[PDB]
């Protein structure tokens, strides 16, 4: 992977693994999501971060995932090279934004898109926070100026509210624990696991006849290591659906979400 | 990736990504488990398969795993390459081993090594069998003649025979359940899971001050995707020994044995 001439992206190149794709011989929609991971960690490492800038590094903040949206046109298939592109842009004193574009390394034709939602928050305290001055300044010279949109359309799916489930669900997998490879190096469950955890309370027919095409998460509180998760989801209609996962015990919102499926 | 100069083996560069390390910002045994069976699934692809021969696809049978032996002396850090030399041999009828071996690709130094058993077993009724002279022939034209061996040392820890764990457990995991990440493209639970499985009732104190140098794993009984297993583990020991099991959650029906060592940081 490299920066762009330019200096304000990066691209990646990645060989589709065989344990990377699902029953379609296709990467799957946490497959994709691991790779707009490492694509962006490599931008970071590229422009000097050691995620943290050094003003975040004094005052112990870190940048946490607020939402999450991804659309693909096309999942590659095992043994296919994707190339991924990612930038970031800067929204204000609200937080932070990273975008992503993913092709065919041998068409050069867009197959998937993504955009997330960054958001300041002390590491100890938990406290959200908003972005300060001194902290803008050192992250403008590594993002374009002009607003560069993967979702540019006015009014769309990328941002458009949520609700929030209401019992009873029409599908539900309870009883979900992250295990060690669930964790990152800093042992908090990965951002991938709950995306993952959605995707469990889908019906299987639904996933042996469909094919996700819009997936949009809400981060609303962590899971800890050893926190147990229950998965909801509602039929709202292709196929929508509306998703809540919340902790096992006392019922409490860890994330809501919707999906899009196209009959294949 | 690549076969070498004679044919008779492959390699393959890997650059360690941020999603696969640990605490110690170095790659997880489940990480290397998974370059393995990636190296082994291009060694296959590379000499004519999609690993069912001919013969195999014919007669409805499929290779199964049987045992699984690794040896780590380092685990590459994140952004690392590291570089997976392997290769294929025939055990008579018995079956097939496949054997890793592990290097820095900077320094060329061996970090780890692997090897694993492999038996004939038919997809439908799922019983075992000996391997058949038709299909030995048929895979010999790409393993090499002379024995080649990652363990070849006459007292080995790669073929020691597995006890079975006695109750009560020291240590325990209830409830441990496949998700769709889990499964490999046939919809049956990844082999690299069991692994992480087997790791998940050592206590985070053993795993917080010591590393994993050698894990071998037998293989008894498939979990299905709808299964639910309890993991189990004693200590039985500068060095730490584990013995584990897994098994249903419901009956207690074993799907696995093992034993693991691990050294103290
Ligand atoms: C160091 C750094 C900067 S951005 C990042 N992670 C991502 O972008 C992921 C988060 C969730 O999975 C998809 C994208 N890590
Ligand atoms: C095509 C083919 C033949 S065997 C294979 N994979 C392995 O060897 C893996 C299995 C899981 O444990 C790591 C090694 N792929």
């Amino acid at each position: 992977g490299s920066l762009t001439e330019d200096g304000l992206s990066y691209k990646e190149k990645f060989v589709v693994r065989s344990y990377e794709v699902g029953s379609n011989k296709t990467a799957t929609v946490e497959t994709i999501a691991n790779l707009l991971q490492e694509v962006g960690c490599n931008h970071a490492q590229s422009v000097g971060f050691s995620a943290t800038t050094t003003t975040m590094r004094k005052l112990h903040l870190i940048w946490v995932t607020a939402r999450m949206h991804i659309e693909i046109y096309k999942y590659p298939a095992w043994g296919d090279v994707v190339e991924i592109e990612t930038w970031c842009q800067s929204e204000g004193r609200i937080g932070t934004r990273r975008d992503w574009i993913l092709k065919d390394s041998v068409t050069g034709e867009v197959t998937g898109r993504a955009t997330s939602k960054w958001v300041m928050m002390n590491q100890d305290t938990r406290r959200l926070q908003k972005v300060s001055d001194d902290v803008r300044d050192e992250y403008l010279v590594f993002c374009p100026q002009e607003p560069r949109l993967a979702f540019p359309e006015e009014n769309n799916r990328s941002l458009k509210k949520i609700p929030k489930l209401e019992d009873p669900a029409q599908y539900s997998m309870i009883g979900l624990k992250p295990r060690r490879a669930d964790l990152d190096m800093n042992q908090h469950v990965n951002n991938v696991t709950y995306i993952g955890w959605v995707l469990e309370s889908i019906p299987q027919e639904i996933v042996d006849t469909h094919e996700l095409q819009v997936i949009t998460l809400d981060y609303r509180r962590e899971c800890q290591q050893d926190d147990v998760v229950d998965s909801l989801t509602t039929t709202t209609s292709d196929s929508q659906f509306l998703h809540l996962l919340r902790l096992s015990g006392d019922g409490q919102e860890i994330n809501r979400g919707t999906t899009l499926w196209r009959k294949k």
